[PDB]
C-alpha cells in the first residue's frame, strides 16, 4: 500500500532542491512518494502546527469562533503582515506566529501535552517553550504521520468537537476552483538544522480525496513557492489535477 | 443606505442583455445596484433555492451529512453529471435537481412552508408541487431578498443549527485563492417567463464581507457563463477584486 515513484525526483532535480513528496489515495487507500525513507523522517513541524494549535485553541475556547479579532501587540516585526490585527482565517492565512504563541500560552503546557498524544501527533513531545516548541522545541512529526493526522481531521474523527474540526478546515481554505479544492497548510523551520519548508493538506475532487504532505531543504526564503509548485507539478503529473 | 448606478446597466447591454447586481457592503452598512425596481423585482429561485433547502434537510436529518452518497435512481438524464452519485457538496455544484426533489418530498409540505416562513425567504409561498415548486410553482424572491437571507446564513442567524448552516456554507465553496473567497450559488428559470439566471452569494476579503445577487435575462443556455462574468466585473470595476 506504499509504492516508491522515483520519477518524481525529477521535479525536485530541475529545481536544485531536495526533498519528498508523501501522496495518498483515500478511495484506494494507497500511498505514493518519491522517497519512502524520507516520507518518514520526523521534523520540526513549524507552522504546520497551527493546525493542531487551532483545534486545541478552540475546542479550549481559547478562541471563541473564526471571527474574533485577536489585537496586534504594537510590537513592529519584519513581516508587515503580522502588524496588524487578525482572526482565526487570516491568522492562518498569513502565518501569524505571535498570534498562535498567545494561543499555546494560553493553552498551557499540560493541555497542550494531553492534545498532542489524544491526536497521536508526532512524537507527542512539547519540550521546549510552550510558545516555541513546533519552531524549535522537542516536537517532531514525518510526513506520513501529518497525512495520519489529516485523514483523522478530515473525517472529523479527531478527539475535538466536530465544529473545532470544521473551524479549523475552514481556516485551511487554500485555493478552490471548478476542478478542486485544496485544504493545506505551509510550514518553514528556520530556528534548528535542517531549514526545511512544509506543505501538508488534501485535495478534493469530486469522487476522491488525495492527501498530501511535503517538505524540502529550505536553505533560504528564495525558494519558498517551490513547496507548493513542486507539489502541483506531481500533482499535475499523476493527473490528479489539470 | 442604497446608491443607484445606472451606469452598471452597459455590463448588460453591452452583451445584449437585461439584468440586475446587487451589492451589499457588510461594514459599511451600504447597498449598490444597478436598477432598484428590478432589484425588488422577484423570480423563480429555481437552483438558488438549494441553499434553504440544503439547510432545511440537514437540519431535519433528511441529510445526514456532507458525505453521505444519494444514489443516482438509474433513470438517465440530459446532463451528463447527474447520471452520477451525489452528496451535498457535488449536487450542490452541478445543481443536481433530481437530488433536491427527492430531499423536498422528505421534507414534506408543512415542515418546508413552515421553515421558510422561519428564514423568512421570498414571498415564502410553497404553493404547486412539493419537489418542483421552486421551479414551476408560486415561490418568488428578489435579489434584495436573497442579500437579507444570505447575510443570516453567513452571520448564523438563521433559525437552524449552526452545524447546519456551516455545512451549506462549506457546499456553496465556488472560488477560493490568495485574494478572496466566494461562496455562491447558480439558478437558471425558465419553467416561467421570463427566463432569467441568478448568481447569488458573497466575496470574503481579509477586512469585509460583500454579499451580491444577480439576475438577468437568459432567453437561451447558451449565456450561462455571463451570471458569473458580467459579477465578476461588477467586482473588478469596484475593486472589491483585483
Ligand atoms: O511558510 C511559512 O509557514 C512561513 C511562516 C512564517 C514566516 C515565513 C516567512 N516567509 C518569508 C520570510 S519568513 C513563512
Ligand atoms: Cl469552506
Amino acid at each position: 500500500e506504499w509504492q516508491e515513484n522515483k520519477s518524481w525526483n525529477a521535479h525536485f532535480t530541475e529545481h536544485k532542491s531536495q526533498g519528498v513528496v508523501v501522496l495518498w489515495n483515500e478511495n484506494k487507500q494507497q500511498g505514493f512518494t518519491n522517497n519512502l525513507k524520507r516520507a518518514n523522517q520526523a521534523f520540526l513541524p513549524a507552522s504546520t502546527f497551527k493546525i493542531p494549535n487551532s483545534l486545541i485553541a478552540l475546542d479550549l475556547g481559547v478562541v471563541k469562533d473564526e471571527h474574533q479579532v485577536f489585537k496586534w501587540d504594537g510590537q513592529t516585526r519584519d513581516i508587515a503582515t503580522w502588524n496588524r490585527d487578525h482572526n482565526l482565517i487570516t491568522a492562518m492565512k498569513y502565518s501569524v506566529v505571535p498570534v498562535y504563541q498567545e494561543f499555546a500560552r494560553q493553552i498551557g503546557e499540560a493541555r497542550m501535552s494531553k492534545m498532542l498524544h489524544a491526536f497521536d501527533y508526532g512524537n507527542e513531545d512539547i519540550s521546549g517553550n510552550v510558545d516555541s516548541f513546533w519552531l524549535d522545541g522537542g516536537i517532531r512529526i514525518s510526513a506520513t504521520e501529518q497525512i495520519s493526522f489529516l485523514r483523522k481531521l478530515y473525517h472529523n474523527k479527531l478527539h475535538v468537537s466536530e465544529r473545532s474540526q470544521r473551524i479549523v478546515k475552514q481556516a485551511m481554505l487554500t485555493e478552490a476552483n471548478g476542478d478542486y479544492i485544496i485544504r493545506a497548510k505551509t510550514g518553514y523551520s528556520t530556528r534548528i538544522e535542517p531549514k526545511i519548508g512544509w506543505w501538508v493538506g488534501w485535495v478534493e475532487l469530486d469522487d476522491n480525496v488525495w492527501f498530501f504532505a511535503m517538505n524540502m531543504d529550505m536553505p533560504t526564503s528564495d525558494g519558498l513557492g517551490l513547496r507548493q509548485a513542486i507539489t502541483k507539478e506531481v500533482l499535475k503529473q499523476e493527473k490528479i489535477i489539470p
